[PDB]
């Protein structure tokens, strides 16, 4: 119905913004390529025993296309796991960890530039979510 589609359209807009930050900022970090794809479990089985919640940039983009993130908090938590998982697996002083730190810093700098509109859109999503839920439960 009307409220659901509009809800979806707002999620599409939010996703569009988040995906821009991933592709244009985070993926563009020099030497970021170890963080672009998920760790091959058959290559490094120890990784998946040590790291309970693996995350990489491809997986975050997939999550964005599945509309996992309705707010910057859940997005930023997955982005932070890139750093946290590296600190744990590779070490706090690893060059890989320094790259992940860079990926996190550029994400935050970019979210900050988009703050007022991401707040606006998050509010529009929360509102449309409520309106869609009312329409759905009132059929």
């Amino acid at each position: 119905g009307t409220e659901n589609l509009y809800f979806q359209s707002m999620q599409v807009a939010f996703s569009f913004i988040l995906d821009n930050i991933v592709t244009q900022k985070m993926m563009a970090v020099p030497d970021s390529w170890p963080f672009h794809h998920p760790v091959n479990k058959k290559f490094v089985p120890d990784y998946y025993k040590m790291i309970v919640n693996p995350v990489d940039l491809e997986t975050i983009r997939k999550n964005i296309s599945k509309h996992k993130y309705q707010s910057r908090e859940s997005f930023l938590d997955d982005v932070n796991l890139i750093l946290a998982n590296s600190v744990k697996y590779n070490g706090p002083e690893s060059q890989y960890t320094k790259t992940a730190q860079e990926i996190v810093n550029i994400c935050y700098q970019t979210i900050t530039e988009y703050d007022e509109h991401l707040t606006q859109l998050e509010k529009d999503i929360c509102t449309a979510k409520e309106a869609a839920l009312e329409e759905a439960e009132l059929e």
